[PDB]
RNA sequence: GGGGUAUCGCCAAGCGGUAAGGCACCGGAUUCUGAUUCCGGCAUUCCGAGGUUCGAAUCCUCGUACCCCAGCCA
């Protein structure tokens, strides 16, 4: 429970409200992140939980920030996490004319004018944090006026910026919002929805407000930073004629360590080229912890843990981890796969292979069991194996034995280098009947794979407050690695996951993975303390 | 100026009754994954200083730290 849903709680019970109808408004001008599931988790969360209502609306007021490939990628996460929107997707652009009808009534009522004070001349208008503003020369043009000037805004036939249509209010206003805020601009631009119909578009503010209200919107829920414009919005609904009041709620927005969380700075590691694309999977958005190997239960998990509250937070790597790792420990199937191959071979062994059994998953019998091969020369990882070792070390040490992940125990005796002095094969022998642990491939059987370790995209906490949080990009963000797996991951799939016994969690695509040469992702690692 | 928030390393309960939970961490027991699972520990303190009270982190007062607002962006 949060203070938002208490304060619902109350509400239906006092009868202010006998339904609940939220929305979550995102605007088509980028890919959505894990801090718009936060969001997300929040307004369908309450929207399902109170038998309610949540649409789902692109508030496409900026034709040149935003592109169709946004709104459908949007749709398209929204989908993945899980959760349905109310009736058809809405767009802002779909109350244009609305907008244009209610900027009308406002001018009207000489609560709104066309200023012509020029795009630098409005912020020297303006005033500062500490000294109030003053009114524009063109601030009292009468009604008749404004509305022939507004529809030469309309009609095109006034240049980019060279005027605007203004909210009549208070430029003495404590609250910067209140000092004649803009409710129109002209942009003689393309949008993805309306096309070439309007060259004025509505601002942020104007539009969402009215936005809400159409929908019938009972509990707006948007982030701290909005907090100011609040009265604005309800500026707007009590000075035009609209039947409903929706009621606004601030919470605070997530901040994920060694990342950044802003459409913005996301876009730029895009255009750069500095990770493949928005769903690289290296990156925080929806879909690239997606193509990383997170699970849609698992966001909804960590969003349900770190809460809804007003206070500034930057959750750490390590709860994200955590939630990633309770999802598949337990349903994720367990494999061999050697990451950093040395061949072994067992002198002593005797004939082209056979055959053992492996549980699909140790601690779930339940889960079943397959047929691994296994032979006389395989690969093991190059750090399972010491000449010397100290006493802790469990793995494999020239002279002693270890127990081969569900076979036989061998004993290391002699190794064989090469010109650096780097191992090229360790040669052991094998107890007839037995059956540390290590796990192993059969290297006659093994499948050639290229695996790709990921880390932490930047080296500090917070690159957001860098000067240049490119400059802080971490190196080994990612590394590529060829290695071996059991036949078995023959047949892998793209999305599913599974445990690489005593490495990780992997899973393939990864956008690369072909049928000749499996890509997996390390989604994460496992816990080693 | 105006608007917010300050409870264990990171999150977060508590709305006058005398400090939940999760993550991380430190111990021990299991374990053919040094994983998992499993028991045990972990703020006599709640930004600080006063005040009211039988009694506050929870009310009031003065402070202090931090965050957001001066796009014809959202
Ligand atoms: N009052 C509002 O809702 C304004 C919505 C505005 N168009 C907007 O913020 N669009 S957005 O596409 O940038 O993001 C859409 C929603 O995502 C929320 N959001 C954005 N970043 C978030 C974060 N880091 N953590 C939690 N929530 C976050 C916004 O509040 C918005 O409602």
């Amino acid at each position: 429970t949060n203070f938002i849903r208490q304060i619902i709680d109350e509400d239906l019970a006092s009868g202010k409200h006998t339904t609940v109808h939220t929305r979550f408004p995102p605007e088509p001008n980028g890919y959505l992140h894990i801090g718009h599931a936060k969001s997300i988790c929040l307004n369908f969360g309450i929207a399902q939980d109170y038998k309610g209502q949540c649409n789902l609306r692109f508030d496409d007021t900026n034709p040149v920030k935003e592109d169709i490939e946004y709104v459908e990628s949007i749709k398209n996460d929204v989908e993945w996490l899980g959760f349905h929107w109310s009736g058809n997707v809405r767009y802002s652009s779909d109350y244009f004319d609305q907008l244009h009808a209610y900027a009308i009534e406002l001018i009207n009522k000489g609560l709104a004018y066309v200023d012509e004070l020029t795009p630098e001349q409005i912020r020297e208008y303006r005033g500062t944090l500490t000294q109030p503003g003053k009114n524009s020369p063109y601030r009292d043009r009468s009604v008749e006026e404004n509305l022939a000037l507004f529809e030469k805004m309309r009609a095109g036939g006034f240049e980019e910026g060279k005027a605007c249509l203004r909210a009549k209010i208070d430029m003495a206003s404590p609250f910067i919002v209140m000092r004649d805020p803009v409710l129109y601009r002209i942009k003689f631009a393309e949008h993805h929805q309306t096309g070439n119909k309007w060259c004025i578009y509505p601002m942020y503010d104007f539009t969402h407000c009215i936005s809400d209200a159409l929908e019938g919107i009972t509990h707006s829920l948007r982030t701290l930073e909005f907090q100011d414009n609040r009265r604005l919005y309800d500026w707007v609904l009590d000075n035009i004629t609209i039947p409903v009041h929706p009621r606004q709620y601030e919470f605070s927005r997530l901040n994920l360590e060694y990342t950044v969380m802003s459409k913005r700075k996301l876009n730029l590691l895009v255009t750069d080229k500095h990770v493949e694309g928005w769903d690289d999977p290296r990156m925080p958005t929806i879909s690239g912890l997606r193509r990383r190997g997170y699970t849609a239960a698992s966001i909804r998990e960590f969003c349900k843990r770190i809460g809804v509250t007003k206070q500034d937070n930057t959750i750490e790597m390590a709860s994200l981890e955590s939630c990633i790792r309770e999802d598949l420990n337990e349903n994720a199937p367990r494999a061999m796969a050697v990451i950093d191959p040395v061949k072994l071979v067992i002198e002593n062994y005797q004939g082209e292979g056979e055959m053992v059994t492996m549980p699909n998953h140790p601690n779930k019998p339940e889960m079943g069991s397959r047929q691994v091969p296994f032979s006389g020369e395989i690969w093991i990882d190059r750090a399972d194996f010491r000449e010397e070792a100290n006493k802790q070390y469990k793995r494999l040490v020239l002279g002693k034995e270890v127990r081969l992940r569900n076979a036989y125990v061998i004993k290391a005796e002699r190794v064989e280098k090469d010109a650096e002095g780097n191992i090229t094969t360790i040669f052991c022998t094998y107890d007839a009947d037995t059956l540390g642990v290590i796990h192993w491939v059969s290297a006659a059987h093994a499948l050639p794979v290229e695996i790709r370790l990921y880390d932490r995209l930047f080296s500090v906490p917070n690159p957001g407050a860098a000067d240049d949080f490119l400059s802080v990009i971490n190196p080994e963000s990612l590394v590529i690695k060829q290695g071996f797996a059991e036949p078995s991951l023959k047949d892998a799939v793209a999305g599913k996951a599974f445990q690489f016994e005593r490495e990780g969690y992997f899973c393939l695509d990864s956008r690369h993975s072909t049928a000749e040469k499996p890509v997996f992702n390390r989604t994460v690692g496992l816990r080693d303390t």
